[PDB]
């Protein structure tokens, strides 16, 4: 019978009930603001701050493809120019809209293929679907791009390796933005930082791909429609100092885990984990679609993240606040499926931010299984879903609870168990409640259920737990001679305390 044990989701705390009183929203040394904040209001679009264009040029900013400084060879040409110029024309065949976009990125006329592309126009959609895109959705496509200059006015600096940076922009300077990165428009983009421009959408031979276009041309024609009125939060977030997790003396917080539900719709208003990869977007603009991708699909403001994060190191993450939902879905990788278009209910707070929070943690890829098991990997994991999680200078009384589940498993080879347990005492030392989501496998909700339940009534605190994961390691993972070893973690740590 049962679909979920532990803590019922309802005593979850959530946003935006939550929530701190926010403080008032201002530009500062640490949070870049490109919008008018003395004119931001609920239900009306933002007003770009500054009025007028400002152009920043150098390796600490975004280089946006209407500033001066962009040249083509022809003596230099503006190629912002030539930008204008080769979008402005009628398309009617995926082939007019492949050669627009080659006209400013010659370099790659025989790199780039738009097979994918020219499958979804000619071979995926209806006729009257294909005349909708070419004689609508892509010239207001093109319109809102080539506005970039008058709403995208302040320069946008780069969230780079070690920095403690937020950007606060509106829904529909993103909107500029990733119309532009459709269209391959962003220079010199084609090493530390993921890809942008949309050229590894067109191409290929894939399924995957006709169904990632449909979702995003679901955004592209609503924010095309109707400016969207919100704004959304970038901030990156690195921590100098982690815990002593063995000395660690918290106890256990609540847990929720459920194998129905998802992270995105029954995890409202909670920090909604993004099992990431280090490029944040993992190969959302190629060919990757599972959990990140998706995520960055259904809610494609996640994407323009991809503009300006740094890849992130093992101190970091990235936490975005606002985004919203525009797309529903069925399935993942082979199966994923766009469904139709979402009506985002999202209440928005006192910065009209969608009370949606995403963080976006990377865990590591193990190649061999028990590699995971190592001091060193465990604390990596650790301290990397604590960053995640951690809100200085907020009480825990106001933090909501972690919406998470099978974070690393999949192609990275993670443990589900011990991931699970990770999170769990990460969440601990970050004093927020875990609400788990085991998407399908019910077996591993209750064994979730039934160590979590186990530790927190005998009292262990987080440093107990971490101990004995390090007992794991030490008597059945360091000097086993198989692939995995004699006895599973779970067992183990019932056996060890039960000895006690
Ligand atoms: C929406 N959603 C969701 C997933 C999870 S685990 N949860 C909790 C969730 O809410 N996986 C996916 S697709 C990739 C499947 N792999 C399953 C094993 O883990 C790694 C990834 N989508």
């Amino acid at each position: 019978d049962k679909k979920w044990l532990g803590t019922p989701i309802e005593e979850m705390r959530r946003m935006p009930r939550c929530g701190i009183r926010l403080p008032l929203l201002r530009p500062s040394a640490n949070h870049t603001v490109t919008i008018r904040v003395d004119l931001l209001r609920a239900g009306e679009v933002p007003k770009p701050f500054p009025t007028h264009y400002k152009d920043l040029w150098d390796n600490k900013h975004v280089k946006m493809p209407c500033s001066e400084q962009n040249l083509y060879p022809v003596t230099a040409g503006s190629r912002w120019e030539l930008i204008q110029t080769a979008l402005l024309n009628k398309f009617t065949r995926p082939q007019n809209l492949k050669d627009a976009i080659l006209k400013y990125n010659v370099a790659y006329s025989k790199k780039w293929d738009f097979t994918a592309l020219i499958d979804f126009w000619d071979k995926v959609l209806e006729e009257a679907e294909a005349q909708h895109l070419y004689q609508s959705i892509l010239p207001d496509m093109v319109k809102i791009a080539l506005c970039l200059p008058n709403i995208c006015t302040q320069p946008i600096p780069l969230l780079a390796a070690a920095m403690n940076h937020s950007i606060t922009m509106s829904q529909e300077q993103i909107a500029s933005l990733l119309a532009n990165a459709f269209f391959c428009t962003f220079p010199r983009r084609n090493s530390s930082y993921p890809d942008i421009n949309f050229n590894r959408l067109f191409e290929g031979r894939s399924s995957r791909k006709p169904e990632k276009l449909k979702t995003l041309f679901c955004y592209f024609r609503r924010v095309t429609a109707a400016a969207p009125t919100g704004l959304v939060t970038f901030t990156r977030q690195s921590l100098e100092d982690f815990p002593e997790w063995e000395r660690c003396e918290k106890p256990l917080t609540r847990l929720h885990v459920t194998y129905e539900g998802t992270i995105e719709e029954n995890g409202q208003g909670m920090l909604q984990v993004d099992f990431a990869n280090r490029f944040v977007g993992g190969g959302v603009t190629s060919a990757g679609l599972v959990q990140e991708e998706i995520r960055f699909l259904i809610n494609p403001e996640l994407i323009i993240s991809r503009l300006f994060t740094e890849v992130l190191d093992h101190n970091e993450c990235l936490i975005i606040t606002g985004t919203e939902q525009y797309s529903e879905y069925t399935g993942y990788a082979e199966t994923y499926r766009w469904s139709r278009s979402h009506e985002d209910g999202s209440e928005r707070d006192d910065w009209q931010r969608r009370c949606t929070e995403i963080v976006a943690i990377d865990a590591l890829h193990f190649r061999r299984y028990l590699d995971q098991f190592v001091p060193e990997k465990m604390r990596r994991e650790l301290n990397k879903a604590y960053c995640g999680f951690l809100r200085p200078g907020v009480s825990s009384e106001n933090l909501s609870a972690v919406a998470t589940g099978n974070w690393g498993c999949g192609a990275f080879g993670g443990d589900a168990r011990l991931k699970a347990l990770i999170q769990i005492l990460a969440a601990a030392a970050a004093e927020r409640d875990v609400v788990y989501f085991t998407f399908g496998d019910s077996e591993l909700m209750r064994d979730i259920y039934s160590m979590h339940i186990f530790l927190t009534e005998r009292k262990l605190t987080v440093g107990d737990v971490y101990k004995l994961l390090l007992r794991y390691y030490n008597e059945e993972c360091r000097n086993c001679s198989t692939p995995g070893p004699d006895i599973k973690l779970y067992p183990f740590i019932y056996h060890a305390v039960e000895s006690c």
